[PDB]
């Protein structure tokens, strides 16, 4: 019956971004299918004060089109609390604001399917067929793929007894983990240190052991300077997928530290908490850095967990009731794309070859890639302030006119000779 | 010649121009600008390098209002090229020269403004207020709003006064004229006066002046730019301060200056570490001095003579400079061009317009509006950029009947009135 | 046995007093303190509170910065100077300041504790100070420093019930947050501290939370650095030569100075509000221009009887929980009534202190820690001071200047 | 005359362990120095420039604060002491750390400037110490605090025309300013501060500005307070029992953590950046992952040959003014050359530096200030630690402690 102009499978940011600046464009119509039955964003770290590392201006329009009705100073001005915002002088909103603002932004939108998950997509005469778990079936000329990357743990915990959790479960399980009487956190990501955070200080009421081990060499911040963050920009992408792929995939193993690590300002207020605590006698906590998790078991309620110190060589373990797994995220295909995997374009290490422009298929222009593309567009893949430039090259490329303006240079320096 | 607007704009500042850009999309409204200067410009000779707004970019001429418009200043940059290289910045302030160019750009897109027209006469016949140009045309419009700004002030010690003194209004073009003297003296400790310190300190080992700073208040106070003071900044303490009894307003008005003037907090801790740098190499020809009024001058021998006072401890002492620089703010006078309709104007009791709470100052209560000048009225929000957008919605719904723009009536936790 | 000079009262400025007087062996002093050992506003031991002065304003090191009772050689001693180095942060922890003056004060031999002064007499060109177990003390001269006691307004004197003043928090918050409403009466920084400590509970107590103050907004404590320049030594000479008129007229204007909130934490405030809004409307109300003119306690509730100053409105408010904090005040000790003949007044009633920090007929008799605000400004509370005081007392019990006290110290000129 | 020990050079390791002797009447030691005063890089001495340490990391405060040679004790002596309490500022300038510096050496009766080392001999169980002037110095100990002198690149060895390294940039600025095209080779807080200050000239002056660095990004100093507790005593002893192979891949991969940019001066000139922008293009060119291969001079300007070694793309820079910020090296001193048999050294010919900082076969007779990150990682050429190394030196010097030696300061673990 109906074939629509291309199908958004997954209603994250990017594709809700892509939604936003979509709807007022006439001569392009898509459709969206999201598993859950409205939009939730990482609910499980809600935690309280939690704030993105993103001014607001990496909302969901703002960065291709200020005017657009979908923007969050808009959202604000709806909702009463623009004043109150702008006295707050913050360029950070909370992530339960953020959330909030996604889910009114969604609610505006008639282009989104929710509760409808993508179970199929096959290729048929020139149409991609996409079949949801419920039967429905839709059609379409392009696929947009915004299904982001799922929670990953290490394969020592794969199959592992007992209430161990990832970080994208936190908020739900805290009540329980604040009554064991040892707690241990995996990694040392933002997630970690938002949680370690969170549990040193209620450490005193409720008289726990508080562990922090994790793989990296350090506790390391993320490098925020203004000078790094030109990075974050349309030169570098097209000075970075120009590289050889053996060059990227080295510069991904050392670039960890442009946008993953510690806020900071984080990493200085958890001092300051150690330095506070500890006036009043030892802190009963733990920070191990260099630290690899190779197994872990379980008895009696509680977990043995083995470690290594990879740097000096030695093995140690360390008992904790509490485990939580903040150990990231990490993409995997999609199983819905194994009939039309013969179309889809691969690298020499098995992962996507991502066009410039964000396309993973033979055509070069047929299926779209949000997020998962680190390895072609470097620190911009995962990043909300590039979600916009990112659906502007999209929308450029499904509608042939370059309905946003998309910046070809934004940076004082060069990448590039 | 035939034409009757729905109102007439005299003068395009950042409040008039704000109601220009937000009434644009309205077809109901059919108003009209004329601004003297040939084009938009906002305070250029305090283009000092680095110089930036006291207020957040949101406080530009539409966005707390509509954040949606074309007119904003993220769209603006987004436009000049330049919306990623201000995210990365990731600073609340533009730069003052950024600012006066972002409003020539808004101004350069609507068809409502005239140029190089100076309004010299203003009455009232046929129920109509007929303005009168100096080249002669004339426009006829049901309403007007007044947008003139507030002119430099200088003290009466200074009228009528020989040399090539200043007010800070014109620093920068006579910068390089002060340079070269022997001696350069400030007189006011407002945010002005304060660049121009910082600016003439930070050269001061170059050219081998000496420099004074003479200020009348009691102290180089801050702005007082804390969260809790800033929700005064807030349609429900207008609500509160314009129901307050006329004395009690004119009191507050004296005791509420550093509310919305003084210096930058930043700014007077940088002057204080360029001070301990600067000394380390020796002593700093610079004096800092309080309590202190210029209550007579005189320019002989191609010099001035500062005669001042110390008002608190009650001493007169001289100070002898070369150069002199008032940093003595600005101060709203009627406009001439009133003269033929004062008879509908309204006035309190100290011969200033009592301007109404929908900032009128007409008998009819909603045919003359008034931007800026209200401080009276209105505290600390009259000549705030923060709130020009929240006045020009005010006024559009008393030209409408409608509220075009939602006009929040609460933005506060704290509450002003029991 | 006649010494040098008695101390009365041991808090920061005398326990400073005490440490930069042990290496003078020409100056024999002793210390009376009522209470058994250092205990410096333990009531506002709120959480992560710190001193608004940076550590360098301790016991001595304005004075003398080799004295070994300095902050940082506290710190070596405890094994805690790096991890110091590394907070990089100006101000210690209030907690860490009384435990540093406790540290300080027991390393000295010339403090009696658990010792209540109750008279003063002159006999015989001697200050003679008798205690409340009978001992007594001769010196030549007296050093007072016995602080500035709580206040609380008239409206409250002889009121029922179980309301605290601000000095003694810590130990009632327990039963505070139990209650079904608080209302908190002043805008000093102690009312913001309870404030944003009560506030950040808020959803896990239920209770509604009232701030009312009589300033006439939240106004900050003005910390720029010009500012600053006030706290020197030309300042206090300059202010102190000032007609006594302008003086008490100044004090109503420099409260600003020194008796505000941290800007910081009025943003914080701010944002935690901002934040807990999201949710939902926040139980709290924050009133200014409001004077507290008459309370009463009905079955464990409060009625508090309030004036709109500004306005002109009375209002009232019912809470079950009152936390005055309303500041502190200093009145004359009775240990002084049979020594009155000899202390100097001013035209309202309170010690003519002179330039050198003296309040007796001779210029030279008795010394007055603290509690000269109408004679030396912000300088006479402040810990920052404290060292120069007690440096210019110890010029003038020996003759000699052993500290080098500086003259001069700001950029600006407040004289001409 | 047979002294404990001589040190050779004083900069401000020897400077501190020279305070930190002279109280020490069991210990005799004698300080040559080659410059006729103490100098601290003078040609960096650009307007506004600090330290990078807080003001505890001077010359004895960290093992001893009551010693009257502190950074606070200096501020009292020079009447600025409050002045500095005003500023409020962690980090002195560097014109001041350098007269304070002065200062030290000159109340001490240690130290003999204009001598320079020529030779090192070893005899009779003593070490010899010859100098230029041909007088000779006798000692059971060494302390070699020689510094780090500057690094070029080698294509610039025997390189014609004006250019300079960074370490005499103040003296050339004058003539800098005056050429068409200014190149900055590094990107290091040397290249960074005179890109600073070349960037905000460039509208007076009429040059184009390159700043080329071999360095992948313009990475900031990783100052965050995890990151600092590696700049500890218990960090030391975890990294100094690596395997060699293993310590030298770190001192590779740590770079960031003691030889980055300031982040605050990065963000300033970006913002400075943006702002000239706004006028017109700003003539200057930023360039990473670039090396310097190849040089020669013509006339009066430079031919420069550079190689994004990421891109895998040569290109040329043609530059009149030519500024090599590209860092520091340690050379072994040639008057180390008698002495070379007993002196220890590792499998790359670097000093192999034990636990205790010595570098002689006894393990107590030769002790190095810096040149040791291979063994004591960031904390070897780091202010902040060198109280801690100089008093480690005396407990070998001494055969015990004599200042207290923190065992443990951070919060966190290193070894297993
Ligand atoms: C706690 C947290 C905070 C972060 N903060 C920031 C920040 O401030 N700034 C920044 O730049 N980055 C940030 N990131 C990184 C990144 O921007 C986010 O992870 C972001 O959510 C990624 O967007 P996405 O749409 O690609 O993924 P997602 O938000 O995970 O979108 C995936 C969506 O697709 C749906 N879906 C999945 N499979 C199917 C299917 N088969 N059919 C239909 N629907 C399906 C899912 O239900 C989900 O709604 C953060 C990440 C986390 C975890
Ligand atoms: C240097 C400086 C910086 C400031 N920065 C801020 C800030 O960051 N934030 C803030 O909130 N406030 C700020 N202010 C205060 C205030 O917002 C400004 O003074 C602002 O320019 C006032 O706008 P206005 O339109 O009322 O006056 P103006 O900008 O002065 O507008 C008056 C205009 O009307 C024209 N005009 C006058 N008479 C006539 C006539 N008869 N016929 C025709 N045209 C006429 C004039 O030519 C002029 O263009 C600043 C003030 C100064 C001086
Ligand atoms: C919570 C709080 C925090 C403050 N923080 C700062 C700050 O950071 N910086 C700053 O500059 N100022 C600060 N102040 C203000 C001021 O410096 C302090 O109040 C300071 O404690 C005053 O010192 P003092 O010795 O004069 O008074 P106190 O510290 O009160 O000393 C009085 C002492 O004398 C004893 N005493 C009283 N009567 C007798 C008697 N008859 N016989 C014997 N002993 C007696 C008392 O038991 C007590 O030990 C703060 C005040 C408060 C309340
Ligand atoms: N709005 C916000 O503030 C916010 C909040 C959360 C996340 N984010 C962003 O989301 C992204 C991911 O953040 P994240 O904290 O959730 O995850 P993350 O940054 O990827 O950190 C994962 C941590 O787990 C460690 N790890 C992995 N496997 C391990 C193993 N076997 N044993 C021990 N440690 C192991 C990793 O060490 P290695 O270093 O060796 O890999 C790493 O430290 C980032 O880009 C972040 O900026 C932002
Ligand atoms: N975006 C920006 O950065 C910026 C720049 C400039 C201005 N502004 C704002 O514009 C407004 C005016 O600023 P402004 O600094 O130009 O003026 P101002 O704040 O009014 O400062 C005037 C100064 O001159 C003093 N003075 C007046 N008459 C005097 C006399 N006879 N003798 C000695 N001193 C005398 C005044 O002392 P008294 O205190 O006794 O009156 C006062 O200190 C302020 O609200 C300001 O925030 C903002
Ligand atoms: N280490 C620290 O950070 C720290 C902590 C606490 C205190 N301090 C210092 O200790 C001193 C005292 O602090 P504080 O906050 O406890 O006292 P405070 O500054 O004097 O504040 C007292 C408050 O109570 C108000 N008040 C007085 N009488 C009232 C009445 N009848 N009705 C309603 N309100 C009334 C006052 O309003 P009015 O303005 O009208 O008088 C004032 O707002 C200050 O100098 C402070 O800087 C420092
Ligand atoms: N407190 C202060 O303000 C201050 C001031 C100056 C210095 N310091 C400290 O002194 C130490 C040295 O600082 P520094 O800035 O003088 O030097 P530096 O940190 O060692 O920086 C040297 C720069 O030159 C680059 N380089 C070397 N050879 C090159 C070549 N052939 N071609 C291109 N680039 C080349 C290096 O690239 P690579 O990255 O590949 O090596 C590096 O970027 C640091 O620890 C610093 O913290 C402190």
């Amino acid at each position: 019956s109906t074939v629509h102009d291309f199908v958004g499978i997954g209603l994250g940011p990017f594709n809700l971004g892509l939604a936003c600046l979509t709807e007022p464009i006439d001569e392009l119509d898509g459709i969206f299918l999201e598993s859950k039955p409205d939009f939730e964003w990482h609910a499980g770290m809600f935690l309280d004060g939690a704030h993105l590392q993103t001014p607001f201006m990496s909302d969901l329009v703002t960065l291709a089109d200020p005017t657009s009705p979908y923007s969050f100073l808009n959202y604000l001005k709806e909702k009463g609390r623009l004043y109150s915002f702008y006295i707050r002088e913050n360029f950070y909103p909370l992530r339960v604001e953020y959330d909030d603002y996604c889910r009114w932004a969604a609610n505006k939108l008639s282009s989104i399917r929710f509760g409808t998950t993508v179970t199929e997509v096959r290729y048929e005469d020139d149409l991609y067929v996409v079949t949801t778990s419920a039967g429905d079936v839709y059609r379409a000329r392009h696929l947009v793929l915004g299904t982001g990357t799922p929670p990953y743990i290490p394969e020592a915990c794969q199959g592992l007894d007992g209430d161990f959790i990832h970080n994208s479960r936190y908020v739900q399980h805290r009540s329980e983990l604040v009554k064991k009487e040892s707690i241990t956190i995996v990694g040392s990501g933002q997630s970690a240190a938002e949680i370690y955070q969170d549990l040193l200080g209620e450490i005193d009421v409720h008289g726990y052991r508080l562990n922090w081990v994790t793989r990296s060499p350090r506790f390391f911040p993320l490098e925020y300077t203004k000078l790094t963050l030109e990075m974050t920009s349309p030169e570098y992408i097209d000075y970075y997928r120009e590289l050889p792929e053996a060059t990227r995939y080295r510069l991904t193993a050392e670039q960890k530290g442009l946008f993953k690590g510690i806020d900071g300002d984080l990493i200085n207020e958890i001092f300051d908490l150690l330095y506070q605590k500890n006036l009043a006698g030892p802190v009963p906590t733990r920070l191990l850095t260099n630290s690899s998790l190779n197994s872990a078991r379980h008895e009696n309620g509680t977990y043995t967990l083995a470690f290594r110190q990879e740097e000096q060589g030695k093995d140690f373990e360390i008992e904790s009731q509490g485990l939580v797994l903040a150990t990231g995220y990490k993409y995997a295909e999609p199983e819905f794309l194994a009939p039309v995997k013969d179309r889809l374009v691969y690298d020499s290490q098995g992962n996507f070859d991502v066009s410039r422009a964000y396309a993973i298929d033979v055509t070069g222009r047929g299926v779209f890639l949000q997020n998962a593309g680190v390895h072609t567009h470097s620190i911009t893949s995962p990043d909300l302030g590039m979600g916009a430039y990112r659906n502007s090259c999209i929308i450029r490329e499904l509608l042939g006119t370059e309905y946003y303006p998309v910046e070809k240079t934004i940076a004082f320096q060069e990448f590039s000779v």
